[PDB]
């Protein structure tokens, strides 16, 4: 059984039920990060976070005793089966081609028979985090797996937002004073040519 140190659990039959997902997707990460630098180079794209492209196997725990807990009788094979961000990759580029890098990455992924499960193309909003993460589905092995396209001064603002985040989510001594703190950053970051327009690839 699975200890989640912070008030969680798991038992062994659900805990042996994920450490097989763990090296399950791990064989799949093999032919999606062939196909995803694939894109990141055939479109000059940086690849950031490919370190960590694989999602901790504590971290996949806690998100799943937290959803066996929002919702019983859920069974960890249906919880397991909606995790999108198990891996994960972050696509870089100058603000000139960012959107055509993205329309590029998208359509190579979409030909080789992967599928679009989400597009979080939040660049035309005036207020929020700017961005578009996306999810996809392995064609044969069924994985589901992330990739968030930022440039560089879109991925400083979550390199610098979370340190907001963290004072201000937290209620030790704390908040909306950093709410405009935070999207002072987001409209400080520009928005290229046509990344409020983009859309996910139909295959």
């Amino acid at each position: 059984g699975w200890k989640g140190e912070g008030g969680l659990t798991l038992t062994g039959g659900e805990n042996n039920t994920v450490d097989a997902y763990v090296e399950r997707a791990r064989e799949a990460e093999r032919s999606i990060s062939v196909q995803v630098r694939a894109a990141a180079a055939m479109s000059e794209a940086e690849m950031v976070g490919f370190d960590q492209r694989l999602k901790s196997p504590d971290s996949l725990k806690r998100k799943v005793a937290t959803a066996l807990a929002e919702q019983p009788g859920r069974n960890v094979d249906t919880v397991l089966a909606g995790i999108t961000a198990a891996v994960r990759y972050t696509l870089q580029w100058d603000d000139a081609a960012y959107t055509s890098g993205v329309a590029t990455v998208a359509d190579t992924l979409a030909g080789w028979r992967n599928d679009s499960v989400k597009w979080s193309n939040t660049w035309g909003r005036a207020s929020g985090y700017k961005g578009l993460n996306t999810g996809w589905r392995a064609p044969r092995s069924g994985q589901l797996f992330e990739v968030q396209f930022h440039t560089e001064a879109s991925k400083k603002a979550q390199e610098t937002t979370h340190k907001l985040y963290e004072e201000q989510r937290l209620p030790s001594t704390g908040k909306q004073q950093l709410q405009r703190e935070q999207d002072a950053i987001f409209a400080a970051v520009p928005v290229p040519a046509g990344a409020d327009s983009l859309t996910a690839p139909v295959p």
